[PDB]
């Protein structure tokens, strides 16, 4: 049994934050013990939204239920978007804690920024969390997903190719983090213009060896929300069966990823007028109705091994 | 695709409420849209337990952003343990404003009443809200899953024998809803006393004015240990299984009640291996095993029979 605490967003309708880590999570036999950091009644990709937000107190006591109950037990932690520095402070608290009575513990971070959409109702991150993420979230994750913009923002460094990438990964394993995977990038894919490149580090075990890959994957035409939720969820599960073998993990997740994002935009085309571009609403995630996609995905992805 | 709108409480760990409810219809292929009125640490079964409740007007605002996307078109709505009468007045609303969008729309409704634990830290619920639940919830729900105790609080009338139960049963269609099971009683099985009865009534309305009734009678064997959450865990399995058989609750109840039976079986053996001999399992031990259960909640295996009546 392997339990899972994971704090991120929820929405009423569709897939994002909690809502895109769960139902994944559950099918593939993970515990999912599921902390709400607000409840909005969508993402904001859509024109209106509402809800409300929960603050670093209310964190504290829910966490504090489960301590007074002697029920803080996990084997992982998994966080993502967050707006709040106040918020994320505590998130550190809380994962150094659960540290200490388990130093086995993984703790998978999605260090967000920018102006990704979500499930918070904000329409941007603000600045002011660089430094938390730099300073005390990174240092103690395990496991961090970051897109190429948040991978310079962390190390002060700009990427101009791929050789500088593996640079900024070593500089962010030295901060901590001892699997970093860049999950997407501007750099031109030596296989073609339209497929999306992702890297992926990682340092097992006097010296220790370092395990490289690059994988890509063709773009789709179309905007998701969410995407980077549901990736990080999987990558958890994966990189827990295949704990020495990043390149099986990836080419797993990224397979699943495909499944997912092919049937929902073919349903959206479906759902939409001829000639007429899907919405948002027709674009959340098909979840449910890829749920032996996610169990068991076709291999559709080859990782190379630098 | 069937789109479900589930408002219930929520649990960061543990199951019961929405927790109990999405993954279940998840696995059978429903689109779960869940609004969460309170947000606790685990359920009121614990020594202790720390979180937020919703009120009205925030559960008002959560449907107004449905409703200003225009995606507030439902199939289903299920609604459990309510604490608030406020609150679940205005669920009422909420329900009549989507049948008037969509006609087929089926309320599901398991009225808890009394002192059943519960994710929304209340001890007790309060008995102003019995009024509500005859007025106006019952006349505007499809199918009900009350317990013995909560039918004779809808109807006002006590129940000594199955005859009477099925009297009870009876008045609530005429209330309102085609569909009413009572989940557990205090009636005396045939099988013997180790057993739990339940007793399930389908009501059709035929062209020509005549009415079809379909009664049926089950019973499974008693698990020694106290359960949270299967309550709502019952009401989500019986809406997807009545889904895929609209005319004939004897099999809906069967597969529902026989899911039942595999989970619980499940969580007692793992319970009771991880409390240890001669030590009775704690609530903590005693979540269900949801997780571990997924194929049998998928197709669970026939192990009960309905009898018809």
């Amino acid at each position: 049994e392997c339990r899972v605490l994971s704090i991120q967003s929820h929405v009423v309708r569709g897939y994002v934050g909690n809502r895109a880590a769960t139902f994944p999570l559950q099918v593939l036999g993970f515990e999912v013990d599921a902390v709400n950091s607000v409840q909005f009644s969508n993402h904001t990709g859509y024109s209106h939204w509402k809800g409300q937000v929960l603050n670093s107190d209310e964190l504290q006591e829910l966490y504090d239920g489960l301590k007074l109950n002697h029920v803080n037990q996990y084997d992982y932690v998994l966080t993502g978007y967050t707006r709040d520095k106040s918020f994320l402070a505590m998130v550190v608290d809380i994962v150094q804690e659960l540290k200490q009575q388990n130093p086995r513990l993984v703790y998978v971070c999605d260090p967000v920024m920018g102006d990704q959409r979500n499930g918070e109702g904000a329409m941007y991150v603000p600045d002011d969390l660089l430094p938390v993420y730099r300073e005390k979230v990174v240092p103690v994750a395990d496991i961090i997903t970051p897109n190429q913009f948040e991978a310079e923002l962390l190390t002060g460094r700009k990427i101009h190719s791929q050789e500088e990438a593996l640079e900024v990964m070593d500089m962010l394993h030295s901060m901590g983090p001892d699997t970093v995977v860049i999950t997407s990038s501007n750099l031109l894919s030596p296989r073609g213009s339209d497929y999306l490149m992702a890297l992926g580090s990682q340092r097992t075990r006097g010296s220790v060896v370092t395990q490289r890959i690059r994988m890509e994957m063709h773009k789709v035409d179309a905007v998701f929300v969410g995407t980077g939720d549901l990736f990080a969820a999987m990558l958890l599960a994966w990189t827990h069966k295949h704990p020495n073998n990043l390149k099986v993990a990836c080419e797993k997740t990224v397979s699943a990823m495909h499944h997912v994002l092919q049937r929902t935009i073919k349903c959206a085309k479906a759902k939409s007028g001829e000639g007429v571009k899907p919405s948002p609403a027709q674009l959340e995630l098909r979840m449910v109705q890829s749920k032996k996609d996610i169990e068991s995905p076709e291999i559709v992805v080859q990782a190379t091994v630098l």
